[PDB]
């Protein structure tokens, strides 16, 4: 079937971890692309399953894939609009906050420096960072800084203290955040 209409604006998605997966509105991840751009999913971490996570996007928005430090990924842009990248963080080893502590930027643009998943939701479950953009003319606008835009948006996380964020769902969509379905929670019998 197919109601939603998220898919209709998705224009490139990657979580590091799994292989090649399809979330139910329709948002699919291209296999390791630039972890060496060779392999399989290890799937050693498969266990755990994400709880805020229906069991298909769950291995999606979970999973795990290691790469050594400063890890790149590269989203090749050719049109305009509000650019919402949103993404699935999740792991990260030992139960410590404020300790496991990263850092996050977007097309060279840091708007998270301080990603500690933990801190963030507490035990595993599925941790989100909603970033809204806006590019016009070809050029970048993140959050409150102004920078032209250049080939492609790049995500970028350097290391802050060992064990590079684990799990990544990296989900780029084109036009809006407004589209991201929201069913608020419903009583009764539906
Ligand atoms: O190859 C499996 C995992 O290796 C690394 O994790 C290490 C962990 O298994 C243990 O031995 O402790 C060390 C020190 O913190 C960890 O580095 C990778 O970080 C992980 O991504 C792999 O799945």
């Amino acid at each position: 079937g197919a109601m939603s209409g998220l898919a209709d604006k998705v224009i490139w998605a990657v979580n590091a971890g799994g292989e090649s997966h399809v979330d139910v509105h329709g948002i699919h991840y291209r296999k390791d692309p630039l972890e060496g751009r060779v392999g399989r999913a290890s799937d050693y971490g498969m266990k755990l399953p994400i709880l805020r996570s229906n069991p298909e996007d769950q291995v999606l928005y979970q999973t795990e894939r290691y790469n050594e430090d400063s890890f790149g990924y590269d989203i090749p842009i050719k049109e305009e609009g509000e650019y919402v990248l949103v993404l699935k963080f999740a792991e990260v080893y030992f139960a410590q906050s404020q300790q496991k502590v990263f850092d996050v930027r977007v097309n060279g643009h840091t708007v998270v420096k301080d990603l500690d998943i933990f801190d963030r939701v507490g035990h595993s479950t599925a941790h989100d960072e909603i970033i809204p953009i806006s590019i016009k003319k070809g050029k970048l606008s993140v959050q409150g800084e102004v920078s032209t835009f250049t080939g492609k948006l790049s995500v970028e996380f350097v290391k802050g203290y060992y064990d590079n964020p684990k799990v990544c769902a990296l989900f780029i969509m084109k036009g809006t955040a407004d589209d991201v379905p929201m069913l608020q929670p419903h009583p009764g019998l539906e």
